C-alpha cells in the first residue's frame, strides 16, 4: 500500500474502454471494479484505489453516475487520474505453520475466526474483514475454495490485503457475483 497520492495516465483502448467501474464512498470515489487486460490494469489501478481527479477535476462528492459519465466524455488520447493507493486496505505479513496453515477462517472471503497461537494471531489478522488480494492478486469474486487454493499454492510467507467488511459490502454494492467472479482482474500483475 503505497502512503500518499500518485499521477496515473491511461489511454482508451480500440472500443473506447478504459476497463473501470467506480462507486460513491462517503463523497469520495472509489475503484469497484478492473476489467483483466484492460488499460486501468496494466497503469496499475486496483480495486478499492480512491480517485481524487480525473483531467485536474475534483471528484469530492460526485455521483458515481456523473464519475462515468465524465470519463465517457474524456478525449481517448490520454485521461489523467490521481490516486490514493487502497486507501481503505491493510497489508498483513503471516508465516505458514509446519501443517501449512497462516491460521484463519473464512466464509464468502470474509475472515470469520483467528486460530489461538497461529501466525495470523501474532500478526494481529482482524474478524469481519474482507480478503481483496492475496500476495498482491485481487481474489475478489473467486470462490472460498479458490481462495484457499492461491493460499496453499503460496510459498510460507503469505501477504493479504483485507477490508473492513461493512466497507467492503457498501464497496461492492450493486456489482453482480458473475462480474467479480468474471471479469475483475485476478492476475499476477505484469512486468
Ligand atoms: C511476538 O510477535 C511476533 C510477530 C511475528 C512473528 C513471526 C510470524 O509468525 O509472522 C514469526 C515467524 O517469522 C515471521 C514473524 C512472531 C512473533
Amino acid at each position: 500500500i503505497k502512503q500518499g497520492i500518485r499521477e496515473v495516465i491511461l489511454c482508451k483502448d480500440q472500443d473506447g474502454k478504459i476497463g473501470l467501474r467506480l462507486k460513491s464512498i462517503d463523497n469520495g470515489i472509489f475503484v469497484q471494479l478492473v476489467q483483466a487486460n484492460s488499460p486501468a490494469s496494466l497503469v496499475g489501478l486496483r480495486f478499492g484505489d480512491q480517485v481524487l481527479q480525473i483531467n485536474g477535476e475534483n471528484c469530492a462528492g460526485w455521483s458515481s453516475d456523473k464519475a462515468h459519465k465524465v470519463l465517457k466524455q474524456a478525449f481517448g488520447e490520454k485521461i489523467t487520474m490521481t490516486i490514493r493507493d487502497r486507501p481503505f486496505e491493510r497489508t498483513i505479513t503471516m508465516h505458514k505453520d509446519s501443517t501449512g496453515h497462516v491460521g484463519f477462517i473464512f466464509k464468502n472471503g470474509k475472515i470469520t475466526s483467528i486460530v489461538k497461537d497461529s501466525s495470523a494471531a501474532r500478526n494481529g489478522l482482524l474478524t469481519e474483514h474482507n480478503i481483496c488480494e492475496i500476495n498482491g492478486q485481487n481474489v475478489i469474486g473467486l470462490k472460498d475454495s479458490q481462495i484457499a487454493d492461491i493460499l496453499s499454492t503460496s510459498g510460507t510467507v503469505v501477504t493479504i490485503t483485507i477490508m473492513p467488511a461493512f466497507i467492503f459490502e457498501h464497496i461492492i454494492k450493486r456489482m453482480a457475483p458473475s462480474i467479480m467472479k468474471s471479469l475483475m482482474d485476478h492476475t499476477i500483475p505484469e512486468v
